[PDB]
């Protein structure tokens, strides 16, 4: 395990725990992680952090009713960019009835970058992701975890 | 200047969130580092070292949540650490209506030069510890000229 290895692992490990915390108390949340193309312009819509990633933090942003909640957090590599940063709206017909704004700015980041973006829902509290335009639903915490070690690889 | 541009936005951004946490009597502890080093302090924290915000600096400090608890060190214009621990007064001047927090802010602030502002969580009364010495019942312009003071 080089450092930069271990430092993907810390990464992954700050974000499945914040998201099992907040899938837990149906906290929605919205999680873009920048892989290969730049997220800059989305980035810069938000309210700005580049800050050290931390289960902690992630949590603390999304707490209802609160500046930083509403809105996209925007990973880079071992960063939180950008709170409450806007998305683009997918359009897709495979998007259900019951999902919510998140969802949808989920799937349209997903058509237009390679990113990889992971939603709570308020409502279950269930747990998707969004990659290359699909939407992965009611993952388990093994599922989640495996696909974020799959996409951190490259 | 830039730099000054950039301490009058610091200050702006601590005053906003520090005015919104008053006015719902939040309670927080918010340590600016000056000329005596807080490393040792900062790392008993979270690690932020993130840009200043009135909006992450309020989202820090809601309570029963992860980081409400312990000091937001503040050092180089950013958000070095959250939960941070400080060393508590053992003062016999501190009065007992006031809390840990201010407990807290008077203990860093007789071994370091820091300011440090809080927030009480029972009246929203904003209150800094300087030297020793805290200072209550801050009104909006007493805590930006004592902002003033120490960015200058
Ligand atoms: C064109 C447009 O509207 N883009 C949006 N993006 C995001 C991330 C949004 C949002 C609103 S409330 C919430 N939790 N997330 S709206
Ligand atoms: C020895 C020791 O414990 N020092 C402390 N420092 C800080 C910043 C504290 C705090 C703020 S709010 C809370 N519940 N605890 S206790
Ligand atoms: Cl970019
Ligand atoms: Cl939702
Ligand atoms: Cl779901
Ligand atoms: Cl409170
Ligand atoms: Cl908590
Ligand atoms: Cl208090």
């Amino acid at each position: 395990p080089t450092p930069v290895e271990e430092a993907q692992q810390k990464t992954i490990e700050a974000i499945t725990k914040a998201i099992n915390y907040m899938a837990k108390r149906r906290i929605g949340a919205l999680l873009t992680i920048e892989r290969d193309t730049g997220m800059g312009d989305y980035i810069e819509t938000g309210i700005p952090l580049n800050a050290k990633v931390s289960s902690e933090l992630l949590i603390n942003i999304f707490i209802p009713n609160t500046p930083l909640h509403d809105g996209a957090v925007i990973m880079k590599n071992n960063e939180i960019a950008a709170a409450a940063c806007y998305l683009p709206l997918s359009e897709s017909p495979f998007i259900s009835k019951e999902l919510g704004t998140r969802h949808r700015a989920a799937v349209g980041i997903s058509e237009v970058t390679d990113s990889l973006t992971i939603i709570v829902s308020e409502e279950t509290g269930g747990v998707s992701v969004a990659k290359n335009g699909d939407l992965h639903r009611e993952l388990t915490e093994e599922a989640l975890k495996e696909m974020l070690e799959a996409e951190f690889k490259k």
